[PDB]
Parts: structure tokens; C-alpha cells; sequence
């Protein structure tokens, strides 16, 4: 999994 | 699973 | 952007 | 952005 | 899993 | 960004 907020 | 926000 | 592979 | 492999 | 924010 | 492999 991968998660970016940006 | 990827996620992105922004 | 997104990318999921699996 | 974000990228999964998996 | 990985995770960014910013 | 972020980016997972695994």
C-alpha cells in the first residue's frame, strides 16, 4: 500500500 | 493499494 | 495522480 | 502522487 | 507500505 | 509523493 496528502 | 490526495 | 499494479 | 507495486 | 504527507 | 514496492 501507498499513501500520499500533499 | 494506492492512495493520493492533493 | 494515482497508480495501483497488483 | 503516489504508486504501489504489489 | 509507504506514506507521505507533505 | 510516495511509492511502494512489496
Amino acid at each position: 500500500s501507498s499513501t500520499n496528502v500533499g
